[PDB]
């Protein structure tokens, strides 16, 4: 039977690494997007649909899911993957995201963050990973504060220092319940804004309480792509190199292609499942909008290579009918499509590393992407 | 290869007949429910959902094609079946439903009914046969106007006349398009309202111009089961025994169990979709709605014999959620449930007539239902 956590490199070209993560319930292969399902559904996809995309693994929200429907009952029902009909790993991010875009709600504290919508949601390190206990998570992320941008290296400082000092108690709390412990794989959220001394920092305390992979927090909130780079640049190579790295909220194609050329292992994002219910496509020739008018008589699928279903049956004219009517087929049809295209992605990353190709493929990529 | 049209009457129990009619694109079961597709898409299903439900037939509607995407545009597209992904025959029904239910929009005349938005559209015998076969649809209903209920004998009477007057128009269009007559099949629509007299002329004046199917109109608008099955009772005998009868509109699982038993071969509703994605799901021991509180840690499925994927994999808990979180997978769980609920109605109904027990199923039936 599978490990718990065991993260394996098969081949790498620069700072890109291919290979995959074994855990209990399936096999990852990184370079992996996962899919997003903060209210326990990848939105308008059955399970089946997004497995047959390609997908691995998705991400749930501890946040979204202890207001509803909440942690407790969700562990009464047989918890998280029960619940939802999904039975391969599941990343639950740790509510680190809304302590900062939520912030207005809140009211902050070193013990933790008390949410008010009236109702009041408190969490803490503690109750952070209890709750990710209770939904079964099998990727638990320790409870952080996503420092928003822009940030005084002052503010930076004090906030990636209380994350750290909460990465300690996350690391205490996984611990001390053993079926977590033995079942689950905890990561580490480095943070640190845009500073390097400050990412430095952070990623020397992470290492030294340890943890099974290491994300890069505190990016994808609006610096763009350019410093985004930059970033990763100097903060990639301060993580331990045989663990996984994961890169929270990215992104656009070309943000993960980049991303991956700098060491990023991981990914997960809104935009081919959002963006998708609002009608915009990925396509190898850039994305599209299907509302537009030009798409009324297309009979082209939405891509002209595309092997996912929707692009094997329907065309460009049909799902923009469906767009404009506002029907719930639109928006099934375009995210499957989308989380197809962003799994074929990922699989060219991953075959073009394990061929010493890779940076042919980001060119080639990139010179049909943005044509 | 199959005809045009061939209905066979394979067994019968009192009025009730169980049979089938071939067509070019496939065989209909019959008694049969057809699920409805106004916007060219059964709400929040895949076509080769509808079929896994047992769906041998769907409806369209040339009213709403007409405005959007356009009658024409379906056309130059390839028709209906290669636009939607759905292979198997198509109902179209005629717009004469929404002359009456959006008569505040319209100008009536004995020539047709002019629709305003501002745009204006045009429907008449002729042009209602022309977008259906612009559509490409398999049985073409008549142009009628369904007369609003209650309605007094004289007015009845007059809409019942221009009606009739429609039909040989129908008929005579329908007969000039040589493709069209030798392709698909059309059916009539009697109307009368409540009144026997009336009832009679109607069949009596569609039979003489002969159809491939008889349809019941201008019932199920408000005139409640035990008035629609006086109406039933004294109707269906007047049309050609050989023939499908087509209940249109109807209905409730009660109301169709009624409607076989008084010699109805066909029924079109938007209950099981709307409703379903309304919450409402049917089970065998009558109708729930899964946003109820009673529901949320409800692990059992939504009905406790059916055989859909929705009941294989899901329980009312997490159905209960979707709904309650406005979750577009709630609706497309809702909606396949129900139209597979449909489906093995249909299917008992059709077993209990073939062995002769369809007197005793309906007893059980609603001994349960209703319970
Ligand atoms: C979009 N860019 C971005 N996303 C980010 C997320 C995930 C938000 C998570 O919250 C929900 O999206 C609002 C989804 O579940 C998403 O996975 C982050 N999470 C944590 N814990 N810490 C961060 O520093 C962080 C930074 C992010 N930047
Ligand atoms: C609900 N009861 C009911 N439906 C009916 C429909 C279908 C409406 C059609 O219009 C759309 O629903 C508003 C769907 O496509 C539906 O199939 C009818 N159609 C015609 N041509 N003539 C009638 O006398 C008639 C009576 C009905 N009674
Ligand atoms: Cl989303
Ligand atoms: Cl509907
Ligand atoms: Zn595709
Ligand atoms: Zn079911």
């Amino acid at each position: 039977d599978r490990p718990r956590f065991s993260f394996s490199i098969a081949a790498r070209e620069g700072k890109a690494r291919t290979g995959t993560i074994e855990m209990k319930r399936g096999v990852i292969r990184t370079p992996a997007f996962m899919p997003v399902g903060t209210a326990a559904t990848v939105k308008a996809l059955k399970p089946e649909t997004v497995r047959a995309t390609g997908a691995d693994i998705i991400l749930g929200n501890t946040y979204h899911l202890m207001l509803r429907p909440g942690a407790e009952r969700i562990a009464k029902l047989g918890g998280l993957h029960s619940f939802m009909g999904w039975d391969r790993p599941i990343l639950t991010d740790s509510g680190g995201y809304q302590v900062m875009s939520l912030s207005s709600l809140t009211k902050q504290s070193e013990e933790g963050v008390t949410f008010k919508s009236g109702s009041r949601h408190m969490l803490s390190p503690e109750r952070s990973i209890e709750i990710q206990h209770l939904l079964g998570s099998d990727i638990v992320m320790a409870f952080d504060e996503c420092t928003p941008y822009p940030a005084t290296p002052s503010r930076a400082a004090s906030s990636m220092e209380r994350s750290m000092r909460w990465a300690k108690r996350s690391r205490d709390a996984f611990d001390s319940r053993k079926e977590q412990a033995e079942n689950a794989a905890l990561f580490g959220i480095q943070q640190g804004s845009v500073f390097e001394n400050l990412r430095q920092q952070s990623a020397d305390a992470l290492a030294e309480i340890g943890f099974d992979g290491y994300a890069v927090g505190g990016l994808a909130v609006g610096e763009g792509q350019d410093e985004m780079f930059r970033v990763l640049d100097f903060s990639v190579p301060m993580l331990p190199d045989d663990k996984p790295h994961y890169l929270m909220g990215v992104g656009k194609p070309d943000d993960i292609v980049g991303a991956v050329e700098r060491g990023i292992d991981m990914f997960d994002c809104v935009l081919p499942t959002r963006s998708g219910r609002n009608g915009q496509a990925f396509t190898w020739d850039g994305p599209i909008n299907i509302r537009n008018a030009r798409f009324s008589e297309d009979l082209k699928p939405l891509d002209s290579e595309c092997h996912c279903a929707v692009c094997q049956k329907w065309s460009r004219a049909y799902i923009h009918h469906l767009i404009r009517a506002g029907e719930i087929l639109g928006a099934m049809l375009m995210t499957e499509h989308n989380i197809a295209f962003y799994q074929q992605l990922m699989q060219k990353i991953r075959d073009s590393i394990s061929e010493g190709r890779f940076s042919q493929f980001a060119q080639d990529f990139r010179a049909r992407y943005f044509a």
